[PDB]
């Protein structure tokens, strides 16, 4: 298992170490957000093909792992979520 006391990317980009996240049909920029009623904007501009590959995710609760550039390092964010509207995918990052 992973050790919890391993540095995390996301906690110190975004402030939460399995941050909520959330991809628009009409965007290519994921949301990372703290809590789901935090009124910050910290975002990750994910390629073309990176969102693509996250909106292969249906209704149904399903994983997608990315390698995110955080700090110029390379960092694998599993992103557990699905399709959560007509237009919006969502759920919790780990990393």
């Amino acid at each position: 298992m992973k050790d919890d006391l391993d540095n995390n990317l996301l906690y110190r980009y975004c402030g939460a170490t399995s941050p909520f996240w959330r991809l628009p049909l009409d965007s290519n920029a994921l949301q990372l957000a703290a809590s789901e009623e935090a009124v910050t904007s910290h975002v990750v501009p994910l390629t073309p093909e990176q969102a693509a590959q996250i909106r292969t995710m249906s209704v149904i609760t399903s994983s997608v792992t990315l390698s995110l550039s955080l700090f110029g390092e390379l960092v694998p964010v599993h992103l557990v979520g699905r399709k959560v509207s007509r237009k919006e995918w969502a759920g919790t990052a780990s990393a």
